[PDB]
């Protein structure tokens, strides 16, 4: 029972910690007001979350599962691999942009000085892996380059995507993000160099 | 000679204690100033080193134009210039790193002005000219876009090695952005290509 009661007490935090964070901006809400919010004492708060952030990466990681499930799904139906590349930048652009608020702190955790917290933000957000599951069928297909691992590739592309979603959050709102995160996966999956047009 | 003397104490101030430690009361002293004289200079501290990296990036133009003039292929110039950056990021990794931060600073005014100090996209794009008037890069994208890629690239790798992972090649991982970009991840393996 005592399991059940701490999920019970961790979901509690995160809901009303996110709350607080959508309705009064997150670095305006602070540990004792979420704490009050979900009805436990400040330490119990720091116990489930040590540090803002990590709400936000749990929030983070929930919303790269929902692209797992979507992509696997995608793939198992038969849709090229190429098409849910195209597709999941896409979906990325429009919900980064939904969520702009929120995942702009979250964004910065990856850059934390501190390497535990960074390392911590890199493995609750694994976006490379799941780009690589992608990219898998194109290695198969023999389409794909093999002087180099799926995963590196894939960390590469998601590196981009991090770069540019938090330049266009933090600096540049008002630009197309979606076109933005086409141009990366154009340029890393086809390169600069021309390639052959088909005959029609 | 006042902005070359503070430029001057401030790196020396950072060579010897740190450039986390140092102070703009510090820096004054040694460079004979008083702080608010330091401040018309460098408004905060990290301008110092941007305009260390700004100087560091003009040798790189010089040395990459000059290497073009006197005919070296484009594609080998541009190994070049990341062999040079690697060697060079890791022999002043220490100094670097809050450079690099400071390119993300959450302050826009301070995030576009570390970010015109520091051109390495614009540089690249001029390595990229001689492709594109031989007619082999793609014109859905402009040469300074691309170019401005290949250098974020070179930014999140430098960022990531300095400050998190110093055991990697980091040679070796520039020339990764390089081929992905530059090739793709799709292979080439026409039987009759162009040229
Ligand atoms: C909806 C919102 C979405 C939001 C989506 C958000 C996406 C964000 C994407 C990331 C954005 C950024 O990180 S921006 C960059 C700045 N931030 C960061 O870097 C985050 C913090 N970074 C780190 O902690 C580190 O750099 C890591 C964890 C990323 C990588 O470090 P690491 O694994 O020690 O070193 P790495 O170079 O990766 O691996 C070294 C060798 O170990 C090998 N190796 C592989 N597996 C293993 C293993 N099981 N056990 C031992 N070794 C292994 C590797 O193949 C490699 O071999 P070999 O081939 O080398 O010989
Ligand atoms: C020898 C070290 C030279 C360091 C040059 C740093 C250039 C940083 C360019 C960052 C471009 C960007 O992604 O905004």
């Amino acid at each position: 029972v005592r399991e059940y009661q701490k999920k019970r007490r961790r979901e509690r935090i995160f809901r009303a910690a996110m709350e607080l964070f959508r309705n009064r901006g997150f670095q305006e809400t602070t540990a004792t007001e979420i704490a009050k919010a979900a009805h436990v004492s400040r330490g119990t708060f720091f116990n489930y979350y040590p540090y803002k952030e990590a709400v936000l990466l749990d929030y983070g990681s929930q919303l790269l599962a929902g692209l797992r499930e979507e992509v696997r799904r995608l793939l198992a139906q038969g849709r090229e691999p190429v098409e849910v590349l195209r597709h999941l930048f896409r979906v990325l652009a429009e919900g980064t942009a939904r969520e702009k608020d929120l995942l702009l702190p979250m964004f910065y955790e990856l850059l934390n000085p501190d390497p535990v917290r960074a390392r911590a933000a890199f493995e609750a957000l694994p976006l490379g892996d799941l780009i690589a599951e992608i990219l898998k069928p194109l290695r198969e297909q023999g389409v794909l380059r093999q002087d180099f691992s799926l995963e590196r590739m894939g960390r590469t592309l998601a590196d981009l995507y991090f770069l540019s979603a938090l330049r266009w959050a933090a600096y540049t709102p008002g630009r197309d993000l979606a076109e933005e995160l086409e141009k990366n996966l154009r340029l890393l999956l086809e390169g600069m160099l021309v390639r052959e047009a088909p005959a029609p």
